């Protein structure tokens, strides 16, 4: 279908294989911030020198389905209304109605460089691996190279691996009545591996993604509940 399928399917999987896992009971994950039931774990990773921390949260949303919470979250039409770090971005290549190659700029995270990255964004659902398990609804940005990344020589390049994961738990239907938005549970874990990709000092970039990321993963899921409020669900 097209040229990304394996890699989409490798990039998925391992997502579903070892990203789902829980952390609670876990002395490699350090806790970083909790926020009710918003837990943001890291783990100090360094690679010459140059912070990798992978970073890994669960969240619990009242009110939205996975499937809800993947649209806006890979919808680049909706981008601006959530996001607060993006300078510039642009779709740089139309894969398949479920997939995207896009280019953005990020802020810049003083005193380093700016950065930018070139990823493809996919969402899919996952069936269930028995009929005992939840479905899963997935969002995966993922670093790819392409031949049309602008040059842009105030930015380095960072490469991510971020997956927004969604399971929905809801209140059975009794009989012939629809569950309501009280009813309804949206299980998040969000994981992201940015490799900044070249110099920044290592305890600025951890002391902006400590703040930073429970302030997405808030401003988000407040903007998913308030968008859906009184609209019919999507499961
Ligand atoms: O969830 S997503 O796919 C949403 C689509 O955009 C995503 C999230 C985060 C990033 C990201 C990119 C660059 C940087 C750093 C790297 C060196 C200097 C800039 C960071 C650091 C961690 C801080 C951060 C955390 C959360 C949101 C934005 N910023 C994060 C990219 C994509």
């Amino acid at each position: 279908t097209h040229r990304f399928v394996q890699k989409v399917e490798e990039m998925v999987q391992n997502h579903m294989t070892y990203s789902l896992q829980d952390v609670g009971g876990d002395a490699n994950w350090q806790l970083v911030v909790e926020e009710g039931e918003m837990k943001v774990y890291r783990r100090e990773v360094e690679e010459n020198g140059i912070v990798l921390d992978p970073l890994k949260a669960t969240h619990a949303v009242k009110g939205v389905t996975g499937h809800e919470v993947c649209n806006y979250f890979w919808n680049v039409d909706v981008r601006n209304d959530w996001e607060t770090t993006i300078e510039n971005f642009h779709v740089v290549e139309t894969l398949a109605d479920n997939a995207i190659i896009i280019y953005q700029t990020h802020k810049r995270v003083w005193p380093a460089s700016q950065r930018d990255v070139l990823y493809l964004s996919v969402i899919r659902k996952i069936p269930a691996l028995t009929e005992n398990d939840p479905e899963t609804w997935i969002v995966c940005n993922f670093s790819v190279d392409h031949d049309s990344a602008p040059l842009n020589n105030r930015c380095v390049r960072a490469k991510i691996n971020v997956a927004m994961i969604c399971q929905t738990l809801v209140s059975p239907p009794e009989g012939n009545q629809e569950i309501s938005r009280d009813n309804i549970l949206c299980k998040i874990t969000y994981v992201a591996n940015v490799n900044p990709g070249g110099w920044a000092p290592a305890s600025v970039l951890r002391a902006v993604a400590k703040r930073e990321y429970p302030k997405f993963l808030k401003r988000f899921t407040s903007y998913v509940q308030e968008k859906t409020a009184g609209k019919p669900i999507l499961f």
